DNA sequence: TAAAGAGCTCAGCACTATTACTGAGAGTATAAAGATACTGAAGCAGCC
């Protein structure tokens, strides 16, 4: 799916940020792609 | 002797405080996981 460590690089981001209103969405995206990923695991989508 | 006091405490309907107790919430940091058929109607598509 996606590079982790971008992820983490984001969050820290944000992170720093909120050592100060919104969040960037790249993590936001990133969110929903691998919640739908996971949802077809094979428990699931079943 | 026996009708008649005045009270000693036990059925019989609540009440408040209770006690499991079920619900709402907040933490969670390995992974990349298909055998109708027909008619019709606007839209799209090429043309002098």
């Amino acid at each position: 799916y996606v590079n982790n460590k971008e992820l983490l690089q984001a969050i820290i981001d944000w992170k720093t940020e909120l050592a100060n209103v919104r969040q960037n969405d790249t993590i936001g995206l990133a969110i929903m792609l691998i919640a739908e990923g996971l949802s077809k695991r094979f428990n699931f989508s079943g």
